[PDB]
């Protein structure tokens, strides 16, 4: 679509404008720093009863309460777990707000789903960085970025976009390019991704084929190489080169294997409960269900985290990853 | 069934009484006008930081305090959204009840699914007018009245009928007939309606036929005509001389082509699942669901209100009824 | 689309023509009375044995033999049953027709299936208002109208718009908004929002929550209440703020409820078949069933309206707009 | 597998140690009792504005409130409703809990969900019996026990399995023997036996069978006969002597007739959804599901009460119970 | 339904009379003795050539010959296996029967289903307690009884049913009430209660909960406990206080663990079932494919009993009720 660069963009927005990064997570700290070390004024507002507020502090960061530094700011930069986000919001960021304000993210999930509210006169932008924390960081370091996004929620004041672009120009991703899209469109794709595909879909594959390998009889050992191991050379491949660069640089039989076979794994069922799948994230039925079980304590998920580290993929790997000497 | 009229019910038990009528929505305005004007003693319960507080001064109530009207009363009549009812009780009415006071409501969906429980020595009554607040004052200017329900849960004092009727006959629903049900019958009959049929079912209904003819290369505009707008006319038909009525006032094609078509929209699969909709409601599982759409913050609710305003139906009828005049 | 307003029409093209009414039903009566009264020089042609005939002649119109009307006017405007129009066209009208002259209808059913065939260098219009002949003449007798249609099938002569605009101004179809559609269109659309939804599917809706509450042991009388006379309340409302201005005007409760369990109601089965529904009327099945019913003495159509009479819902909504007052 | 016996166990590790029961339920109240009359020195922590406060204290226990009991015991013993445990223990025990402390319970489900997480440094165990508090009281006061649990859920300071032996020994189920299971494996096993056969089970079984005879015409009362009241001889049989003494102790037309019809009522069916009961149980949905009954204000919960005491076999056994004078 | 109790009830026609006891049962035994305490007239008629000969002759009765019992006795009560009634009757009872006598039974079996034809001008009696010899015994030395079953198949004197009523006085069944059913009411609901919940029912129910948790790795030991030897305290609460006052013996986690999983267990295809087992025994396909069990050698029955006894929840049930000492 259409992109932003380093030469389509200025700091004029941003110049004479405190920012404050709420939170010292991988995301917190590495574009905070970032946009101090391009010239603009942070602040970062944690909670003085936590970890992050000294590490914030051996970092050189002027380092505020939350509610000190929503006062001080004109833009409020939020990277905190969207779990918690409203919680923070509506009690330690929302009363220190004014017109003329601006409400940043890296997330949209939270001003989507209308966990956080704004107050009149106040702008909603969003800048997002399409890799973690750490490589934001060290791209920045070394002259380069990482690809970012950037949206515009609510333009109250005019200059919404120029105080994203301009954060986006501080954190570095205007040198890799910056994409323009929607606090919706940000929102749904990114859950879409890692429930069906990221993080969800291939665990699930990756299960799927170990466990028929190990149930035919193979080596746990052979059965982790062939299913899960290997697989971080296929996906480089596609990251650098595309899936015809990916296929080209495998064996012939390997790539008439999987271009015959594949069809076979993500059957129609697949597909339609993909769809589903979207359709539960749309109408909010997800949101509801994440909520719920935060509210209901995470016993839900506790007991699956349990059940995830019994798994036997778990303890093979870990035995190769220690003799590879990766873990 | 057995219906009171004017002729059945006498002011006996309300005569030296106060009414607290919580609540200034259309209801809580039309049915605590009436009263007042039907002689009996009303005060309106709200809360001072709210808007209705000061349009119902500007009606000339006498305007309390939601614990200030509940410790006046001999009768709290709540009229505000059942969603909030349990927690405004619990907390600003009930300290204030004395052993003699009578509980009213016009909806019996707290008191029926627990989240409002009376103290011993507490009548628990309905006053349940079916018309919208609007007709439910306008019909009462005009010296007639609306239709109505009337419901006794707990008769501590031995009144309560009477009290029910009273206040029925306050708002004038005696004048048109007021009918005697169970809180139980009111509650799974509304909440089935609303849902299978009265907003549920018909929206459904045409969404299905206008994105039918849509589909099919029809005009958005003739659609919205023959699946949206034209159905009033039925139902007003249907509402004043029934079905039979309606058949004999549309043409001999109309009526054909309704009574021969008509069980192919409504197959054996719709009637099962209405089924299931009613045990959802009768089981409690319905109000457990939307009790925790509001402890979850709405979001899956807000969601499909956001989809709902995106419908080209939406589009379509607003250009139409802005060409009418209607809207 | 595009539409036609009276700052938009003429009566140019109906000035020196003389109109001829065909049949004094509810659309007979008031579209001759407004034409008349719109200055349009009309005549209005009946059977002699006839009970509209003297109401006709009551009401102060020039009363002629369709014959006599036929051979008289330049206009001939058929409001009659579509399932007799043919056989009292091809004996009674079509004789006395002529070049220059125009077949006007209210609805394109019997020229759109080939019931009526008209002569060389006659013109086909439609002047098809979008409400009952009672509101067409009540909003005429108050300087507004009612939202109407304008077709042109065959343009003979030149003026055929312009003919059919000129009527549609003497109605007062005009005042309101007038909108040129085709024949087909009018007549599809029509035939399948009667029968899929405004009368067939309603009425099916109706009957399966009514039965739905009846056979769980629900009192009829409460039945009817939340499924059929209060549904009156929420079209009202779609009709004049559409289904957002609804979802606000009702509760919460109502609003999730419908929302939630409606997609349940009318299911994937009864969107096939409103497929299948549409299809029918398309390649002209539905009218050969139609006609056949007429030629075969409606014995079917007679016996569904009597079973319909002897539906319980029937029994209940008398009884209780009996009560009411409505019937 | 391997049980514990008097000859096995001693009180070493509660000798010196103050034990607090939290609760005086039926569990709370004979195990205390127990306890103390085994030489244990026992404090019962309870609610000052309780019902149990004041019979805790009719029956001689040093009566305390629960933050005095955590403060004054080593060992906490928690017998109170599991629905509740969390929230008492993070606001009324866990401030008062020290290095060396012990977390007993005789239900796993809050530390195994993470309701309750203790603090480091603190043991947890399980001390839990197989029969009702008054048969735990009962057997203990006649020289005997009833036969009970024990478990190590955490063994900080060493002797937690002999501290969970030793209250087991002063209970008294060490008697009649003692089993070591695992906190997940008591918790899982007593979820799964509750729903799919103990009370879900046997009640379904009953009520089906129950109205399968009444359905076909069959008196209520002798239907409650022979798929009600009969069975306790049965269970008292299998109870006693296994499947194969009951078998030998009634009829062989009963014998027969069981074996031959018995896999027609239990079908895949049923056995394929023990299996999803029990997933439900081990993923913690079932424990979120339960959670959220109690946050949303057990409306689905009361209503199924409701609906169970409208059942016609509990009128039934209501009135053959009252003849026999067994209610 | 109507009950019979002692004030209602006498000895006159069974007190001139001869009443033979065929059958020296865990009934034969107690009917015996307690009709004999009640001051009746009673001869024990049993195989010389047998053990239970001796055991009644230990018991102080005067035993006999069935032959012998036959001749003497005016009344003849056959406490013997179905499955052998109709042989041992039509040899050594049907010939010394006279006009006057009565057969009585406490199982309508063979009547029912005309293995046993009486002889013109016999009455037909049963005289059926609802509870085991031993129970039946004992309750008539506290001076109380055991409910019981009366009717009469043919009433050939006239005092059938007053017989059956003093035989039932005689056993003790009218201190706790006695029920008039039908000989062929007591025999189907009987066999339908035996077969598809009391014994055939719950056993499968038992395995299926216990094969479900072993399956899945949890303890053998814990399975039982969870699936059959705590079901023994759920029955007794609803033996004592019906379905609700188990419901509230129970945890709130119980009562919800099995109010929204136990219809997952009995399925629709259970029900469906349920009433195929009933028209078996309606139409005697059962007693057919019984009585053929015993004429073929009672292989098939044979084998099943060793099945049972090889499962593995006998093993462990076995040594779990070594451990208590139940066994
Ligand atoms: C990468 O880490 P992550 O973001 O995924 O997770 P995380 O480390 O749990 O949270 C990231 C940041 O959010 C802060 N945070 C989390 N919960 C908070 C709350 N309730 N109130 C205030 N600040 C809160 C943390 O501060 P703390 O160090 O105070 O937790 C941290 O700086
Ligand atoms: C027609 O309107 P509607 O009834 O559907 O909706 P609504 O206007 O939101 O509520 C109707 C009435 O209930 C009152 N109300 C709502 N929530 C309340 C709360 N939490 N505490 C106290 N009063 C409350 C409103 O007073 P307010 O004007 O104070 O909201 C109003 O008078
Ligand atoms: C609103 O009424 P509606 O239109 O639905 O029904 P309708 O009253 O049966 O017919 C409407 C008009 O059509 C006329 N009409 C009906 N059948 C006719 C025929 N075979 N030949 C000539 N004129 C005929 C009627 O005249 P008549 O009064 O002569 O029936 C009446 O003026
Ligand atoms: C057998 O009875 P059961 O255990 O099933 O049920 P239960 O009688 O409702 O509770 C058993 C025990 O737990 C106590 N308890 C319950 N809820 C409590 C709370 N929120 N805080 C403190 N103590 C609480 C009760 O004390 P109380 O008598 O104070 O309720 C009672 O001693
Ligand atoms: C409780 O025991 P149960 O009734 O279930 O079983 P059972 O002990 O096998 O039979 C109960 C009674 O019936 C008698 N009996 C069984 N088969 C008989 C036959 N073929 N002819 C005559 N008497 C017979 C037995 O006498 P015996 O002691 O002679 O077998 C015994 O007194
Ligand atoms: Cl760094
Ligand atoms: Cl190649
Ligand atoms: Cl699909
Ligand atoms: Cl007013
Ligand atoms: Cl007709
Ligand atoms: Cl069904
Ligand atoms: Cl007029
Ligand atoms: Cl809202
Ligand atoms: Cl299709
Ligand atoms: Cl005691
Ligand atoms: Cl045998
Ligand atoms: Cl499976
Ligand atoms: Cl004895
Ligand atoms: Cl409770
Ligand atoms: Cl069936």
């Amino acid at each position: 679509m259409k992109v932003f660069y380093d030469s389509d963009t200025t700091f004029d927005a941003v110049k004479d404008k405190t920012i404050a990064v709420i939170g010292y997570g991988s995301q917190g700290r590495a574009q905070s720093l970032n946009m101090k070390d391009s010239g603009l004024k942070v602040v970062v507002g944690l909670r003085p009863n936590g970890a992050s507020w000294n590490k914030a502090k051996e970092d050189g960061h002027e380092v505020l309460s939350i509610e000190e530094a929503a006062e001080k700011a004109d833009i409020i930069h939020i990277l905190i777990p969207d779990e918690i986000q409203g919680d923070v919001y509506n009690k330690q960021i929302k009363p220190y707000l004014k017109e003329g304000k601006t409400l940043s993210f890296s997330h949209g999930y939270n001003i989507h789903y209308g966990y956080i509210v704004p107050p009149e006169g106040v702008n909603v932008v969003m800048v997002a960085p399409k890799s973690p924390g750490a490589m934001v960081r060290r791209t920045y370091e070394e002259g380069f970025g990482v690809p970012g996004l950037v949206c515009v929620e609510k333009d109250a004041t005019g200059d919404a976009l120029d105080i994203a672009l301009g954060m986006a120009k501080g954190v570095g991703l205007t040198r890799a390019g910056v994409i323009q899209t929607t606090f919706r469109e940000e929102t749904e794709t990114d859950l879409f991704g890692e429930q069906a595909v990221l993080c969800g879909g291939v665990t699930e594959l990756i299960k799927a084929g170990f466990e028929t390998l190990v149930e035919a009889g193979y080596s746990p050992e052979m059965a982790y190489f062939e299913t899960c191991h290997e697989l971080k050379l296929i996906i480089d491949l596609i990251y650098q080169k595309g899936f015809a660069g990916m296929w080209n640089d495998v064996s012939n039989t390997a790539e008439y294997g999987g271009l015959t076979r594949r069809s076979r794994v993500i059957n129609e069922q697949s597909r339609q409960e993909m769809r589903k799948i979207l359709k539960e994230i749309q109408d909010g039925r997800f949101t509801k269900e994440w909520a719920l079980e935060n509210i209901s304590g995470k016993a839900h998920l506790n007991s699956m985290r349990r059940i995830e580290s019994e798994l036997l993929i778990e303890e093979v790997g870990a035995k190769l990853r220690k003799m590879c000497g990766l873990q």
